[PDB]
């Protein structure tokens, strides 16, 4: 997932360059796994809303006769509704009357009375299929974007077959099916996939939107460059790579313009790069600031300030806490038996 922050590993050089050698980064995780290619397919989620406890309907049978028994006091002592849970994760069905709280197998059970004994389609119909389209390099499927927009790696995922459906459960927890994914853990059972709600698509698009916004702001900073000829150091923030990998830094110094290759590594706290309240932690020592100046829009402070990153933004951080707190796994009904 995209990082709250990236700070690069260690500054190596600062060759000054050009203006128009400037380029807004295009951070994308598609091809941060090495996957350029992009795919429409079709795959398949939860149906959204909350979507647990099926409460299958079922009739208990006294001692394919019972069928025609129940079909005749529709229009043997039939005794009726007996609703009984099921457990979508294996297509386990739920009740104390059953011996022992659970029968699973397949279109008849047992009950704790071996003279009264106890379709399953519509109650598993459960899925909506959905539009997404997957990053491939040649064969491999590094990951896919759901209907709207949200990028999910496969780096993590398992195999998880929800209601007899052959599916894949991501690292975050979500749950998808499509053809081929290529995925080979098993996903013990107590790992659980997460609801499905309007609010989880309305965040996820938010987030996608945003970040899109960033980088339609890197590019307007740039146009604006180009026609100015000139480039003020805090809209170098603009420039960073919003995601870990290789890339580019740059800085204004000695009334230049300077770039330098380095690696960007994940920062998903403050505190991490500035432990001592005037130290920006780049590497294992602190490096040094000069004039009022550090890099990609970093700030000494004019005075009793100290290194001022972009923290007063905090919009994509605002909604992955909204999508973080907004997730619910599913979990398991409760076994009773007698």
């Amino acid at each position: 997932e995209f990082p709250l922050y990236t700070i690069p590993e260690k500054i190596e050089k600062w060759t000054p360059i050009d203006m128009i050698h400037l380029s807004c980064p295009n951070n994308l995780l598609s091809e941060e796994e090495g996957c350029n290619a992009e795919s429409s397919f079709t795959y398949f989620e939860l149906k959204s809303g909350y979507l647990a406890h099926q409460k299958v309907p079922g009739f208990t049978c006294t001692g394919a006769a019972c069928r025609d028994a129940y079909n005749w006091k529709v229009s043997l002592l039939i005794i009726s509704p007996s609703i009984v849970e099921m457990d979508i994760y294996g297509r386990t069905l739920h009740s104390p009357m059953f011996p022992s709280g659970v029968c699973s197998n397949v279109p008849s059970c047992e009950t704790n009375h071996d003279y009264t004994l106890w379709s399953l389609s519509l109650v598993c119909d459960i899925f909506t299929s959905s539009n997404g389209k997957k990053a491939m390099n040649g064969s491999r499927i590094c990951g896919f974007k759901d209907e709207r927009g949200f990028y999910r790696s496969l780096k993590g995922a398992c195999k998880l077959t929800l209601c007899g459906r052959p599916g894949i459960r991501l690292f975050d927890g979500t749950w998808v099916s499509f053809t081929k994914p290529d995925v080979h853990v098993w996903c013990t059972p107590n790992q659980l996939i997460n609801i499905h709600n309007d609010r989880l698509d309305e965040i996820e698009h938010l987030i996608v939107e945003d970040i899109i916004k960033k980088r339609e702001e890197c590019l307007d900073t740039l146009e604006t460059i180009l026609m100015s000829q000139s480039v003020s150091f805090r809209r170098l923030s603009h420039f960073r790579k919003l995601v870990p990998g290789y890339g580019k830094a740059y800085t204004i110094l000695n009334g230049s313009l300077m770039e330098t290759n380095v690696y960007y590594k994940r920062v998903d706290k403050w505190a991490d790069i500035l432990p001592s309240k005037g130290c920006l932690k780049v590497g294992q020592q602190c490096m040094e600031p000069v004039k009022g100046v550090l890099f990609n829009g970093i700030i000494k402070g004019p005075d009793g300030q100290i290194l001022i990153p972009e923290m007063q933004s905090e919009q994509l951080k605002q909604h992955m806490d909204l999508l973080k707190a907004a997730v619910f796994p599913l979990r398991h009904p409760l076994i009773s038996r007698e």
